[PDB]
């Protein structure tokens, strides 16, 4: 039934904005950081510059490689003559943090930045650019951990996105073994379709193991539910944070149980947390943060800059992790078979670390010497990064919410107002709860009536009909609501006003029936 | 031997240019196509500006999603309004060449461009960008085959650079079955270390067939050694056309073999190719020019416009191939399996193309919506395509050969002048023989006598050692000679002749022994 | 204005077409970016027409 | 014809597309209202496209 | 049946392109020279601003004449203070060449030209502009003969394009008689439907001669064919060269021939030759450098430049020529009959040049004074002259030839590539011929099927039909034989492909009925 309704729900759908969200269970946001975006177009500029100011003979296509002696004072006039571009003028100060503030070498730093954004050489290391994993890894530790972690102990993987960032760490995982056919998983939900058909995968064939959120008690999980993560069997735990659907982070009562659990009973457990909804929210503590040796992290750059089309991500990985302790407590049969696989690396393989595999993992590591992220990628990364890492007052950040708060309020118009708002409620995704809505807007006795009239599936195809919006179902109940989960992050103002006037158009075709056949009692 | 050799030579190694030499047995270009470089840089500029003029409220580092209505005016007042910088004058007459010479939607073009720069959408389809495959797919089937194949016939499938390429198409061989464990591939022969050890993997366990270049014909293959193929149990031929190390394409004999044998006795045969060093060469013809039906052909654009830190690259498909065929003659067993894979795809998952599963297995499948090369990327590679589709003098490429012709002669120049010019040779990469040079310098006499007074080993740390330039060693001989292979594009004038000063140097340190140790005589 | 009244006139001045009015209203947005006015002017015909969702030729 | 000439080669130029030419009268004439020319080269438009009523872009 | 089928054909036509094919048997270039169309509107800048200068009365729309004095001055300066722009660098090196290459009147050459290009002034002389004379007449020489002809020798004609031209050249020798009704007139073909009509009229009254070209000889003249003009009957010789529809220049045989033939046994024969195609020739000999004094040689800018709309040509002729003696050996009767006509000319009639009574014949004598082709049409033919006279790498030339090159190799791509390149071709027009394309795709047994089994006329509209591509037919075979002629310089690269992509979706068609009709065999 909700394989058959995609289906004919495609056939109505009007967009690719709409078709994403019913293709991938997810929202891709219409805005988008443009201030690095220019600084990059800019620094390419500059860099072009200096390339063909390399390229000795006289022919015009052509250009070489950019020398690094001289550098700054170069950077540093094309800077001042220059000034006025909004771009630049950012394009700037990042060297001066780089510098100043992160105390590296400066003249690398550009370096590495103009070579990286003509994309003309390898990705050298493989893993991620030097300087730009110390300071993307700056980024990160700060958002998603801040509390502990110092950044030169994070570990930094540059991948395609997310996306990338699963398919290497799963795949990864069972090509060693820290993860073994059969073996239980533990996934936090109510979770999107696509996460929960990677286990349910033929080259992996393992269990799952949901770990209930509590809706009555605002999606968070409940004290007994993260529990079962006690249980020694269970090798890995799969969460993302903030939590899509629900659009929230796990409170300080959440962390605090697994920081025990893993810490008591259970420091063999291995943690996969996706917290890139992680940066929207106000503060925010990743589990990253509560088990920084048990835990990898998956961040990626693509909701909150609004750069999806760029994909770039990173697996942040602690040096002291268990991933590379398990690589130890493991059978000598095995490893002596690793040896022969990562035989081309080096003469030590039981020295690489996970991280390090991760990468000589997904080009089939005969290739390793030329995996990793596009040089300009990075470089796009890296500014989107400063970007974020110079905004002292947020004004980026506090402009969402806002963006978010509006959506909401349009949209919840004519369905009784706005919802309870949840300080862990990062508001990605609203739900339009039928009952709720009819609730607040003619009370308990209608309310009742009408949620046993209606279907989520109703709901869902009568906006995508007079609208021609999609919106996602309410996966995880007692599949006794009808819901709507709509995205605040992908449509405009006069949209979600549409989806409200024809939800409510639908909420007064009923109150006019628990009217009129009233009358007959 | 040669592994721990390479040991102690990166101990001396000064560079990245001769260490990635060094590790993954190829020279990265000193040299880029910068005009496409800077139409790119110029086309984000007016992209940031659509998209700040889009963000309807009054914030300064948001922006929005540009509009398609009314673009080509748009698009058309930011050229001449900067019609005096080089790299818009040509971000214009791609234009042309897209709606003039392609005939496609303009306006279609332009908003593709657009957006797929600002990289703020997911790529739709994750295949390849609708007009981005129409475009780049000329490229492609122009350079390559030209010959037969009308474009509106290829596929094309966006990766991250042949390395992508690769570990794509031989794990989604795996993965559906037309590749068995234990199967014979055949390899064309030589070829660079890493290649020849896909298959030597585990999760593969196949077995090696080499076809030998015969050297006394410049490393053309003998007629004898391509016929066998004829064997019917050899499932696919595995190609680098031009040749690395030889660096020489497949004469019109060696193509129309091949033709023969896969038309006659082969049709069968799978045959992959990676037609890289192909675009270098005056003309060429691919082996996808004589058998798109049997082929799958790998571009990269990464050597041809020094853009190897960028990895785009495409894996081309006929729409009617083998690939497609022999996923239909297989046992109803596998197919029911593939079935519950490939389920959340579509209906019918036997009429899914091979080149579209490439795709969803490069991410695991489940979350193939959102798949694909960046948006960003996908239009740099369309820029760097038009740019060769529009540069109809070659100065460009003319510009190259020379650029090499000149490296050639200077590093030679103390070594008996350049060999005989292969027409089929493309010299990306130079084969310095110690024998011949002798037989050049001073004669076949001392010649006999130094090739076995010397090795290949005491050459390339001789030269590692005075220079510091790595020189890779003639792989496939009868390990009976000393020889040095450089490589073209990846010095300057001055270091290859410096590369000479020592290969002379020694040549000399020998020629006063058969001197002085003849006198005893 | 001055673009519709078609005779060799200085003072007189025309009715503005409508047809194809986004384009030119475009062209003088980008010309003048410079202006704390024009700025504005900009935006404000985003909102018109993708917040609104109203005409926007209509609209200008 | 310069931007309709697809290759790059300096001397050729190629056929004036018919499609959004009023557009790009347009900028042209607002890229040099100074010009004693254009300033006529403008006004011709009205005439030919509000007195006459003729096709504005056929004429152009 | 070849008068109604271009009937219908129109019928269908889609285009003006196509359309013009259809009713002048010719194509109109979809390119042109804009350097020296710049140039001219630049250099009527500059006039304008004499002008405007010399117009003494405070009053601004007037303006007045050009004063000659002081001139290179402030062209000079003109030039300095705009050698930005694309044209004016050009319209100064013009000046050197006219001034340093020819050695002629700077000044005077200036003045004429400006004053020419305001047009204010009637044609003085009516004939051609004085200096525009001396350099259009250089390009002429250069390019046409070369050979033997010093430019002072030859005189020009300012006409209306070719077209003028003829519709001047014929009713001028029937005026005075050089041509009397029922004359024998030689007629190179095959040549296009007009030419072999102006002959075919009343006020005319000739007869027909085929002079048949060789089609298994390349379209050349056979020996024999040509030694008709040996018969002293012939009064004069038509020809097209390069000619048209065949494309082809007479190679060093054919002229040698009528070099002797005219010399030995015909030296009154009369030659009437129209070059145009000439210039597209790398290297081109022209029937008006064999024959000089014998020759009436039409040369059209029309083609070349792109500038058909200019009409722009000019009527070649010696100063010692035939047509001269011809007006002599007259019986005194018509002479003093001629003398009673152009009395307003001049006293001695009997001195009046032929070239110089075309001139007073194209506007009814008495009007002689006031003839001519306008000083703007004047000038911009000499730009395009000097452009071409300046070009000394061919720049442009090479750039059409390719141009040329590649519509061919997109068209037959899918007919089994392009045909034998005849180095005395010039491709502008193309021959698709049915029987060929089908014995390079299938082989000489199905060649010999389909050609019978289809007529050139199902060809033609089968295109016209598909695409909206009007095609020529094969006129002067032994209408034995579909083909279609195409034209190399009037059409995009997506069209020619597209004119394939029928003609061989038809080739199929055909190809499935052999096949499937062998079967019953
Ligand atoms: C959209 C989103 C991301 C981003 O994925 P990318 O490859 O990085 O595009 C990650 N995880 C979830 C749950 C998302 O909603
Ligand atoms: C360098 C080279 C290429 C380029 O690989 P990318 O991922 O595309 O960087 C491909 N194959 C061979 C044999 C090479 O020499
Ligand atoms: C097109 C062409 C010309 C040009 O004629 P104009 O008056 O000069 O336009 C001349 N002769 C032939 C055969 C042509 O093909």
């Amino acid at each position: 039934s909700p394989f058959e309704l995609k289906d004919e729900l495609i056939k109505v759908a009007s967009g690719k904005a709409n078709r994403l969200m019913l293709n991938a269970g997810r929202g891709n946001p219409n805005f988008l950081a443009t201030t690095p975006r220019r600084a990059f177009f800019r620094l390419g500029l500059f860099a072009a510059a200096e390339s063909e100011l390399s390229y000795s003979y006289m022919t015009v296509g052509v250009g070489g490689l950019a020398k690094l002696d001289g550098i700054e004072g170069r950077f540093e006039r094309f800077i001042a003559e220059h000034r006025d571009q909004e771009g630049v003028k950012f394009l700037g100060k990042s060297l001066s943090y780089v510098r100043d503030q992160l105390g590296l070498d400066p003249a690398a730093f550009l370096h590495e930045m103009v070579d990286g954004i003509l994309g003309c050489n390898y990705p050298v290391p493989p893993r991620m650019l030097t300087v730009s994993e110390q300071i993307v890894r700056q980024y990160i530790v700060r958002e998603m951990a801040g509390g502990a972690v110092p950044p030169e102990s994070v570990d930094l993987f540059a991948v395609e996105g997310g996306t990338a960032a699963m398919a290497y760490i799963f795949e990864s995982l069972r090509i060693s073994g820290l993860l073994k056919a059969g073996d239980k998983v533990a996934i936090g939900m109510p979770v999107f379709t696509p996460y929960i058909e990677i286990p349910e995968l033929a080259q992996y064939d393992l269990k799952e193991v949901p770990i209930h959120a509590d809706p009555d008690n605002g999606w968070q999980y409940s004290d007994a539910e993260l529990d079962k993560l006690k249980d020694p069997d269970v090798k890995i735990f799969f969460c993302v944070n903030p939590s899509n659907p629900p659009s929230v982070k796990m409170d300080q009562r959440s962390l605090d149980r697994v920081r025990a659990i893993v810490a008591e009973q259970r420091p063999d457990l291995l943690i996969l947390t996706d917290d890139v909804y992680g940066t929207f929210a106000d503060e925010f503590q990743s589990l990253f943060s509560v088990c920084p040796r048990n835990t990898l992290l998956v961040y990626s750059f693509s909701k909150y800059f609004g750069a999806t089309g760029w994909r770039l991500g990173v697996i942040a990985a602690h040096k002291d992790n268990v991933f590379d302790h398990a690589l130890s407590q493991l059978p000598e049969s095995a490893k002596k078979a690793l040896d022969h696989r990562y035989r081309s690396l080096l003469p030590d393989v039981r020295s690489l670390k996970f991280i390090d595999r991760l990468v000589a993992d997904s080009r089939v590591v005969a290739l390793n010497h030329t995996a990793g992220l596009s040089t300009p990628q990075q470089v796009q990364m890296v500014l989107f990064s400063l970007f974020a890492l110079m905004d002292e007052a947020d004004a980026y950040k506090q402009a969402l919410k806002q963006l978010i708060r509006r959506r909401e309020a349009t949209l919840y118009r004519e369905l009784g107002m706005p919802p309870l708002e949840n300080p862990n409620s990062v508001n990605y995704y609203t739900l339009i709860d039928l009952q709720n809505v009819t609730c607040r807007l003619y009370g308990e006795a209608f309310s009742q009536w009408a949620v046993q009239q209606s279907s989520t599936g109703d709901m869902l195809f009568r906006v995508a009909d007079e609208t021609g919006i999609v919106l996602l179902p309410g996966r995880g109940f007692g599949s006794d609501r009808p819901s709507g989960r709509a995205s605040l992050a992908n449509l405009n103002e006069y949209e979600y006003a549409a989806i409200g006037r024809a939800l409510r158009r639908l909420a007064d075709e009923l109150y006019e029936q628990y009217k009129a056949l009233g009358k007959e009692k």
